[PDB]
């Protein structure tokens, strides 16, 4: 392959991607069962990136706050009112 037409992953691709996967184990985190590590991914998603939640499906953040899922520390309100996940992988990628 020359060179001059190398492929590349961009940054609206990759967070679109990345932000899909963060909402399907958002999904899996509320129906409970342990056949999932989707409650293991949601919290390492909140703590890695400092939020709770996703603004295009927020009724689910209601059932994070009550398995304790949001960041350790962290106040309710301060789930609330801080940036969604969506908006920190935006940041992840974009170097903000």
């Amino acid at each position: 392959t020359p060179v001059g037409l190398a492929g590349f992953v961009n940054k609206d691709q990759i967070a679109k991607d990345v932000k899909q996967f963060y909402d399907q184990a958002l999904q899996q985190a509320v129906v409970d069962d342990d056949a999932n590590n989707a409650k293991a991914v949601v919290k390492t998603f909140h703590e890695t990136l400092n939020c709770c939640g996703s603004s295009t499906l927020s009724a689910l953040t209601t059932s994070m706050l009550k398995n304790n899922l949001c960041p350790s520390g962290s106040s309710i309100i301060s789930n609330l009112f801080k940036e969604d996940c969506h908006q920190k992988i935006d940041e992840l990628f974009s170097g903000k």
